[PDB]
């Protein structure tokens, strides 16, 4: 089994299943956002419009914490029709900007109808708390396992007011590592508290960002 | 052994050789650089002077006619130092431009000190005949084989003045298919006699572009 450190940790993916193969190739996340290789352009508006997700799952896999949507909200972008299908935390973050972490990033994970997968990452830095995160991280079990949430989470409220952000090509941070992922991480990052920071990483007991990888012959765009 | 067309067609690079795995995954080459996903930005302008190559070796190795170069042309590009290594051809081109098929498609391969690999595509549409294209095309052996020929070709004469390009991260476009390959297609294409294609074609023997693949999650620049 795969993890954040040791033998099984992100430097040895590759070597813990065959079907892990990705993680070794040449379009991995996360990246480091720079300016060095980041451009400015007019890219296609981000609309989205995730009302609320009533009675959400909300499951501790050892790896994260991850809420599981029954709603179908989609998200149409570069000429697909992605479906949300969960989001999950990291803390610290996954991706840098220009080498900065914030201590924590969440990930609305979307799928279309061909298995085709788009990430949208969001930045947390410390500040006043967000309402949403409670319900997710108090109602979050210690423990493997998953558990219903009595209750709705606005998840707009889980994302900036401003919608500009960065897109790149690349992949999925845990094993596999399957490329071909659409990542979209908005630029403007939103608060959380610092006992809400604490509470997530209490619940982890370790750090469960993937080191940042080498954008190779990418470039990122900024809108 | 791969070719373009039959059992070890394109379709079935990757069964060939465990090493061709790539030639299935998610950022390869050629692609459509179409107007849905290409985006204008400002880019970092082109400097190059491939002043000419003295006594360069023409190779057909059955796939292409390839001129590897004695000389050291630099290519500084990306934050990288790249060395002009050799040029080869493909007729039809590999890469079209909203589904446009230019008649001949050249290709610069570079490589800098750890391996990477950077690729300038240059399209020909029929028209006035290229004087360096004879000294390829005529020199070249009809069989599989090397020459060394008697004479310098001036690359610059293979380049269209004004060099703006697409640019995109891909792959290799023949086995073993690697990615991580930086792509940069000058966007104006120069012109070679029909003579000049139809005897390449007829050295070939046959088409030797490989299908466009799918862009998936990336991103096409314009500069
Ligand atoms: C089952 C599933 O969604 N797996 C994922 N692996 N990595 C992901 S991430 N951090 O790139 O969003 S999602
Ligand atoms: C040895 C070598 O250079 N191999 C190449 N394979 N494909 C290439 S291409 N068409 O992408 O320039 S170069
Ligand atoms: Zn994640
Ligand atoms: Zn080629």
């Amino acid at each position: 089994h795969w993890s954040y450190e040791g033998e099984n940790g992100p430097e040895n993916w590759a070597k813990l299943n065959p079907e892990y193969f990705w993680c070794n190739l040449k379009n991995q996340s996360p990246v480091d956002i720079s300016d060095n290789y980041k451009v400015h352009a007019k890219l296609e508006k981000l609309h989205i419009n995730y009302n609320k997700a009533v009675n959400p799952e909300i499951v501790n896999n050892g790896h994260t914490i991850q809420v599981n949507v029954l709603e179908d909200f989609k998200l149409n972008i570069k000429g697909k029709e992605y479906h949300l299908k969960q989001f999950h935390f990291h803390a610290p973050s996954e991706h840098t900007v220009n080498g900065k972490y914030y201590p924590l990033e969440m990930h609305l994970v979307h799928k279309d109808k061909d298995g085709n997968i788009a990430v949208i990452g969001v930045f947390f830095k410390e500040g006043k708390a967000n309402p949403e995160l409670d319900k997710v991280f108090k109602n979050a079990l210690k423990e493997e396992g998953s558990k219903v949430f009595d209750g709705s989470i606005n998840i707009n409220a889980l994302l900036p007011p401003v919608k500009n952000y960065y897109t790149y090509s690349g992949s999925l941070t845990t094993p596999p590592c399957t490329e071909g992922v659409l990542w979209i991480v908005l630029k403007q990052p939103i608060t959380a508290s610092k006992q809400q920071i604490e509470l997530f990483k209490s619940i982890m007991k370790h750090n469960n960002n993937r080191p940042t990888q080498p954008i190779n012959s990418r470039y990122i765009l900024e809108s």
